[PDB]
């Protein structure tokens, strides 16, 4: 008999599903609206509250993913999904929905911890439905909420002023959190213990929320997986007006004033703005053209509502709610997936110094390394060997450090020094669910931890006992953090706290504490970037 | 000698005077008074908003446009229903939320006359207020007659089945008009405390629905449904309306990703575009081939949660709704000629044999909703009686008529009676002389025939016999007496029994007299049949 | 260091500009929004408050001029600008801006008198940027504010009823005055002493505002230069519906109803409405067709909001907050500029009684003289001689008396008879900045006083000592009126109050007082029009 819950705006009908072995069924709700569809005049404006509905709303089918490149979008979904078969998704501007997976007995009044997931995809692609919360829900007895937010132009078009401040996608995330606060108890969730976690752009979002005074009170714990507010490619610093003009022109709009641009873009069709998106060619390494002018994506800006100053200035301000914060990275963040997605010219599998330097310059939009610093950086990472293959790999290590390693550690340190409980980890394992095209030597590639965190071993086939073991351990760690703000618990390897000693957990076949993660690196980059 | 100027809440309005043979006091007529904000652009598919107030004097002297509809079908129905000498041609427009007022009072005085608000019919698809001239009824009965318009078809009833487009926009328009009457009618010499809503067909269904709506409680004090009620299933959509909404969206060239998307896309179509979409859907017409259960005759009333919280069938038994005197009536031959002729029925031969009868009844599913299995019983019960092919054709017409109006009307009346409210019923049997030449002379009490008596056609049109004039005078008296007392009885009229347990009704025609248990058998049969 | 002011809606950044002769630099803020951009659903509706902004708004570039005939607008801008080089402008519907010139030292607290300028252009063209308030502000130590308001179809389209009452352009002027009341103090101005002044359509706007209850208490002193509410060509009386339908059809809109028309027009792009504007051929003399049907422009209407009754009815009504009002005219208002802009058939420089009567009839939309009265009028002016060249010049003084001369005197008389301080003046000078295509005999042509009032001599090149001193005198007269409601001051010739003696100031090479301005003319016309 279909589970029915009363939300603030009306009743919703879900479905029961059982995970082999668990007696307690899991109540699943799909496509619950947490805001009014941002259509027509609502485009490029803050999300507004959803209109209440009368009878019972069937929440039993996957919501559309926000408008995005269908090729790249379907591709990322197939790569990150933890469910047996990838589900086809529709595209729409009407995408402000969230999915709920609750193991609570709805006939009673449960108050289980809530874990809100924020997907990645560079703020350009991605969807909530990609991640099935069944296993994590059943296995750790927590409520899992997958949320969506506007992407690309729709979610981040900014004119740098009041006519289109920006960060709509982040405001969308804040709206979902507020929705959780007002409705989660009805789904056996405890609104007083909400944990936000997400990877890549989702991790950067978590990081942004953590620094935003607007979101303060909507969550109690946070987890950033391979992505923080200091992952520069995701945060636009400076004048965002030129980008706005570039988009407006591409879409066939006048650029007389900001209001004109926004009004014009508001009158273009969804399908028309998708074409402008394809023309801009985001998430792709531009091989010709001043690298200092390529915009790999539209992102987070300093709008004056969500963020009042740069992420950097906000940290040194020790001004932000201090909640337990887990920040982690993977051994090889730029190992395969990202270079593959952006079409890096690494067809050869080799790289010599001069070519690495040229590549590093081309990669400017991702690492922002001034042309005069290239020799020092490249020399520091590749100079130690003559093996052209190892240079290519160390080259990939160089990128990962500037985009994820150093930023993540710098963030953790500031959170820590601010007085709040902090924890770090470095995932190093090669999931069997990896793509067939990914070289077998890549271990701990971007996104690899998603399979352990979301229990892919229990939803997909072929997991060895070792993989199944790693997954369970990881879910208990995440869930333990969810309830106590401390990942530790009986039967799990000790996870030291990230204090001045900087201990962190190395996760993989062998999991054990260690210290001073990326210490030399942070020293090298903070110093180089100072010049 | 000087046009009448009335001050309303929203502004001053200027009407004109019109005299009628037999009355000294000219009637003040005001045409096209706005009672809502024009439902254009973003307002399409949303409740009606209050009209903007205006400065100076608004000229209410020309007929307003009629809501977008099939211009051809709309002119035809208007010509067969109009009570004036010559039918008045109308323009089409989305800007159509207007009402016409005909007051017999002297506006230099303080009159407080009973008000009668008319709701035209036309299957919620076509129709207009201007079709009906209240001049005669207003003068002859000293009552204020108000004819209202409301959004039709797609504009008035498009429903996605959920919050993005609940539907019933046309019904909400009717409510908005009644609300307007309550705040302004006193300036026209009317009594806001004595408003009677009446209408026939879809108009009768509207009235019936308003009686069951918590949204209209306290906006009217008496109701009259003529040939149409909430149980006239063809006008009430029961089930999942999502599929129809999608068939409409696709026919208009819209995506159907979600409801919000459908509504957003339809809101951007032009009136001509939505009009073409209307024509392609072929509403108000019987489809001869394919599956009958899938053919959609029109967009109608739905259970939205605002206007109607449950199905009419449920709301009646609830004994939960402000009770007001209610008059429910029907004509002797509802499916006699007009409806079949309009919906283009395959009765071109005048003859019908059992086999052909059972097929026709199955094809008429959207009109009579009878499971293909029940067909035999229903057909035998009506046609089995004889072997004359022509007589079978007639008995078939009485079959359709009892399913669409006859029985529902009596059920609605019984439940209203059992709910503890004053109920009255009638059965009109007369062949107006204003009838169309293409109408078989054997047809008496066709659909819409009482409209000529009620609106006093004999006093506007030409050639009425003293017999027809007298039927009209009697009916207007009964209607107006009901308007002012909730009881049609008064001096100079045959006794109209109340519809109590004895179920006595009034037979109106050349010879008007009381009778009892109208359609008692039919109700029994059909209730028993639909009980499968 | 750039000046930064705090306004209700946010901080604005300007720039300092020094003027030869004054130590204190003048702070100039360009393009400050005073209303929300009137786009989309806001077209043909009252102006709305501007959306507040975060951070610092850079008010340092000229704002667009409201959509208009770009060829006519640039021409008028050039002929009227007081700066050396005319500044080319961009077109936009996003034009509700104002420019501020404050000579106050924003570090201290100043309460300087404020002068708000309302440009002209027949309500069809014009811009605020054309006028530089640098000279006036610095020389007379007042805060100068130039504003903009919707023009043509955008600012005056009227269906004659509630669906589109009209006078949007006038409602904009009122919104800019409220802005001043709420923000001017931050710029060193005194909201308690605001003087509104303008010329031509700007003159008529000021006149209208003096009669409107929507504007009472938004200003304390008024100055109408060559334009008043009785200047027939700018005020539409009677059924305006015909013009509305004519515009709708020209734009390809059904005329079914008022609401339907306005709705259709609201869906037209700026380009489409501009094309309609051009086809309508406004501000141009129509040679062919019934003069009683030609419509030179879209103008002020009796909407029931801004104006409850016609200007004539409101004057004798003695019902309108009284303020010191100054009404003036130029010696030859129809000398060159206007006939040139409207393309008058005066290609021969001569005119015979017959041709004269033809034009006077064709000129109906401007003078409104019934065909039967043409003889009595042409005879009065031209009948004095036989000289065709002398006749052509009298014909011009005939048009000028009807359009500006008479109307002005009457307005001033009624204002006076209502107990309000009144002042009149006749400008009789030929600025050296005149156009080359302008006949050298023309003295005191339309807009000639502008160069004196805005101190053109201190911005442009080649002004003789005579012209420089004239401008200095005019600015003091104007500024004294601004601070006192009386133009007189030490060193300036005596300016009599326009009382029963009807004294006025003749301004030019020799500035002196005189009496009964246009007395004969008024008498003659009042009497004629009575027929
Ligand atoms: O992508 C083509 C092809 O290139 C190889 C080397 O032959 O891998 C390179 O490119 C990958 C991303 O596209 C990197 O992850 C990898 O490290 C680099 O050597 C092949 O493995 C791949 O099939
Ligand atoms: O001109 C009308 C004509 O139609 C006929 C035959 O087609 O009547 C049939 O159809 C009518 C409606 O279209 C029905 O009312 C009628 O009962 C049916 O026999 C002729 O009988 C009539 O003269
Ligand atoms: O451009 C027309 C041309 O006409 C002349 C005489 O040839 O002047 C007449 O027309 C002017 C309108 O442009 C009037 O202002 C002027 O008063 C009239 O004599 C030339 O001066 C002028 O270039
Ligand atoms: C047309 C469509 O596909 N939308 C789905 C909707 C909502 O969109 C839910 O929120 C799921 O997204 O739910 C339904 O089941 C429902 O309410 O009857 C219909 C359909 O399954
Ligand atoms: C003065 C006024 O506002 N009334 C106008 C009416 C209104 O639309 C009424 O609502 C419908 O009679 O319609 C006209 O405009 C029209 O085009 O025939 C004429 C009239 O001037
Ligand atoms: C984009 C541009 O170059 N125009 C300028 C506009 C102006 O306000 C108006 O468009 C014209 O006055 O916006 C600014 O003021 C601003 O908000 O920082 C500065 C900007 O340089
Ligand atoms: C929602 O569920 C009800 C009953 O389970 C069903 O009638 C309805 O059609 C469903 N929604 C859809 C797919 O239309
Ligand atoms: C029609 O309305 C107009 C208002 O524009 C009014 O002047 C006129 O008198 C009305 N028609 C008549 C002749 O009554
Ligand atoms: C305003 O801020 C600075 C100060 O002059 C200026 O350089 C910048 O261009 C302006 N802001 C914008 C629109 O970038
Ligand atoms: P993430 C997978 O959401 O985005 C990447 C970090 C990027 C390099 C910006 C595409
Ligand atoms: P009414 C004549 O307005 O409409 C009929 C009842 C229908 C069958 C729906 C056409
Ligand atoms: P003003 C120069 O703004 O406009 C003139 C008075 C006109 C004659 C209408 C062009």
């Amino acid at each position: 008999s279909p589970p029915v819950v009363d939300t603030v705006h009306g009743k919703v009908l879900g479905k029961f599903v059982s995970l082999e072995g668990f007696a307690q069924p899991v109540a699943i709700f799909l496509g619950i609206p947490f805001a009014k569809p941002p259509l027509g005049p609502l485009r490029f404006t803050p999300p507004q509250p959803a209109e209440p509905w009368s009878f019972v709303k069937n929440a039993t089918s996957y919501p559309p993913m926000c408008t995005q490149d269908p090729k790249a979008g379907q591709l990322l979904s197939e790569l990150f999904t933890n469910r047996k078969e990838n589900i086809p998704l529709k595209l729409s501007e009407d995408c402000l929905y969230l999915n709920i997976y609750t193991p609570a007995d709805l006939t009673k009044k449960n108050r289980l911890p809530v874990m809100v997931w924020i997907h990645g995809g560079g703020l350009m692609v991605g969807a909530a439905s990609t991640y099935d919360g069944l296993a994590l829900a059943a296995h750790e007895n927590v409520v899992v909420v997958t949320i969506q937010y506007r992407l690309g132009i729709w979610g981040f078009f900014s004119t740098g002023d009041e006519h289109s401040r920006g960060n709509w996608g982040h405001l969308d995330q804040v709206a979902a959190l507020r929705w959780v606060q007002d409705n989660i108890a009805s789904f056996g969730g405890n609104p007083g213990s909400v944990t936000i976690f997400g990877e890549s752009a989702g991790g950067e979002s978590v990081s942004v929320l953590v620094l935003s005074p607007l979101a303060k009170n909507l969550f109690h714990r946070a987890i950033s997986e391979s992505g923080v507010a200091l992952t520069s490619v995701l945060v636009k610093k400076g004048d965002v007006k030129p980008l706005a003009e570039q988009i407006a022109i591409t879409a066939g709009c006048k650029t007389t004033t900001s209001a004109v641009m926004v009004h014009c873009l508001r009158q273009k069709t969804e399908e028309e703005l998708l074409e402008t998106t394809l023309k801009m060619k985001f998430l792709s390494l531009d091989l010709q053209g001043d690298p200092r002018e390529s915009q790999p994506l539209l992102g987070t800006v300093i709008d004056g509502m969500l963020l009042l100053k740069t992420p950097e200035e906000l940290q040194a301000e020790r001004n932000f709610h201090t909640v337990p914060y887990m920040v982690g990275i993977n051994k090889q963040e730029f190992g395969w997936l990202i270079p593959m997605l952006m079409s890096y010219p690494l067809s050869e599998g080799q790289l010599d110094q001069k070519t690495a330097m040229s590549l590093l310059w081309k990669s400017y939009p991702l690492v922002c390394i001034a042309k005069e610093l290239i020799p020092e950086a490249t020399e520091k990472y590749l100079g130690g060997t003559d093996d052209t293959v190892k240079k290519k790999d160390l080259f990939l290590d160089l990128i990962a450090d500037v985009m994820f390693g150093v930023p993540s550690v710098i963030v953790a340190r500031n959170h820590r020094d601010a007085g709040a409980p902090t924890y770090m980890y470095e995932f190093q394992y090669r999931p069997s669910f990896s793509s067939d095209m990914k070289p077998k030597t890549v271990i701990g590639d971007h996104g690899d931890e998603l399979f352990s965190v979301f229990g892919a071993p229990f939803l997909k086939e072929g997991a060895s006992e070792e993989e199944i073991r790693l997954s369970k351990m990881v879910m208990k760690f995440w869930a333990n953090f969810a309830r106590n703000g401390n990942p530790n618990g009986e039967g799990l390897p000790h996870w030291p706290e990230y204090n001045q000693k900087e201990g962190y957990l190395q996760i993989g076949a062998n999991t054990q504490a260690a210290q001073k993660l990326k210490d030399k690196e942070v020293a090298f980059w903070t110093n180089l970037f100072a010049k």
